[PDB]
């Protein structure tokens, strides 16, 4: 059996202040956890996350196969050919169990510039009736500028962390043309649970999302209290314990490329556990012409061979590679 990753908690609650020498100690414990297995929890975030937890449990316990129909990204709905990135991912009994609610920036209305240009991975939110779910659409949209807030101060103790100031990331994180998105997912109980539902590693773990690295900057989740997730480190798959009151947190391979795998995006996969529970990312992506030269804080002079490369470019083609490698989710 599998030995317990090292995941730190860090107090994070610095980086929304003005005390510099205390943000620098967050920066530093973030350098740590960044070179070591690429994970750590935020604890002292500010955030409701037993409220997010609720509102979110009421909205997938309550909405119906109508509903999921009517919100369908277009590989399970032919009619919805413009919503590829948010609506609803539904489940197909008997063969795959998770199902999933993704929305992106609440500013991308049917007036903004990047929708009427139609510029891929933009795309205006779709949302159940509000007679149907009373109060979802504002809590949701509230929740988006809550992890926008905290994923803000993050990005400060990152930029720190690898020598920048602190808006070197941030200034390209901006509320009028994020690419984040939070997706609500929903992993239930089943009693049977079908086999087809269940994937197998080559080490025999039983999985419900195979090994990846993520498509983000970096990723910003909320789960329930259930162990599940494992990182692999140079002394195998590790398990990351579970803990429901902070929010976990990892680069991904944007990050990757801008530090010259400096900060890994680690790589990490889902197992298998017959239980009802929630898990709800926020991935932190940048603008649509976001680009951030490359860099390498272990060489001197800090240069790096790789090429600058725009995040609406790192975005579309890795959204696209990640189903290839992994499966329609
Ligand atoms: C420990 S993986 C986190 C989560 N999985 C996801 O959120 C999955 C696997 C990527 S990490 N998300 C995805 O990558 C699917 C689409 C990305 C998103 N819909 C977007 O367009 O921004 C899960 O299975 O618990
Ligand atoms: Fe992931």
């Amino acid at each position: 059996s599998v030995s317990k990753a090292n995941v730190p908690k860090i107090d994070v609650s610095p980086l929304f202040g003005d005390d510099q020498a205390a943000k620098m100690r967050v920066a530093q414990q973030i350098d740590a956890a960044s070179r070591d297995t690429g994970f750590f929890y935020a604890v002292n975030h500010g955030i409701n996350v037993q409220r997010l937890s609720q509102k979110t449990k009421e909205f997938h316990m309550s909405i119906t196969p109508e509903e999921k129909w009517d919100l369908a990204i277009r590989a399970y709905n032919k009619e919805h050919q413009d919503q590829v990135r948010a609506g609803y991912y539904l489940s197909i009994p008997g063969k795959k169990a998770v199902e999933s609610f993704c929305y992106l920036n609440p500013n991308f209305t049917p007036d903004h510039p990047r929708i009427q240009a139609k510029t891929p991975t933009h795309e205006v939110n779709v949302w159940p009736d509000e007679t149907k779910h009373p109060g979802f659409q504002d809590f949701a949209e509230q929740y988006y500028w809550d992890v926008f807030g905290l994923s803000s101060a993050l990005l400060k103790g990152y930029a720190l962390a690898l020598g920048k100031e602190e808006n070197f990331f941030a200034r390209h994180f901006k509320p009028d043309d994020t690419l984040a998105s939070v997706v609500l997912i929903r992993y239930p109980y089943l009693d049977p649970y079908p086999e087809a539902a269940i994937k197998t590693a080559a080490d025999g773990t039983k999985l419900s999302f195979e090994w990846h690295e993520d498509v983000s900057l970096i990723t910003v989740l909320y789960q329930s209290n259930v162990q599940n997730l494992q990182v692999e480190t140079a002394a195998g798959y590790q398990d990351i314990e579970a803990d429901d009151t902070g929010y976990l947190i990892n680069c991904g391979s944007y990050m990757a490329h801008l530090t010259n795998n400096y900060y890994k995006a680690p790589i990490h996969r889902v197992k298998w556990v017959n239980a009802e529970r929630q898990s709800l990312p926020f991935f932190v992506n940048l603008g649509y012409d976001s680009v951030i030269d490359p860099f390498d804080p272990r060489e001197p002079n800090g240069k790096s061979d790789r090429e600058p490369l725009s995040y609406g470019d790192y975005l579309q083609n890795g959204l696209v590679s990640l189903i290839n490698k992994n499966g329609q989710t």
